[PDB]
């Protein structure tokens, strides 16, 4: 089962239509003024790529993380909030 980062996300889709406008229009040669217009966009576009796999890449960190030490913890009965 393939699913990158941000190809999980629903704003993915909108990236894949704004990148597919650029790799098809500088495929074509439609314009030389829409390749640049295209790839002005297309930064703001991928970088929610970006965004979105930095706070999943640094979360995985963190939680890999919070299993490691659950290994070594200690033995203490108190009452705390757990989730399933």
């Amino acid at each position: 089962a393939i699913a990158s980062e941000f190809s999980s996300l629903p704003s993915y889709a909108a990236f894949a239509t704004a990148q597919e406008a650029y790799e098809q229009a500088v495929a074509n040669g439609d314009s030389e003024v829409v390749l640049k217009k295209l790839k002005k966009s297309l930064n703001v576009a991928k970088s929610e790529f970006d965004r979105d796999a930095a706070m999943q890449r640094k979360l995985e960190k963190m939680a890999d993380q919070a299993m490691t030490q659950m290994y070594k913890q200690a033995r203490s009965e108190d009452k705390r909030a757990k989730v399933t």
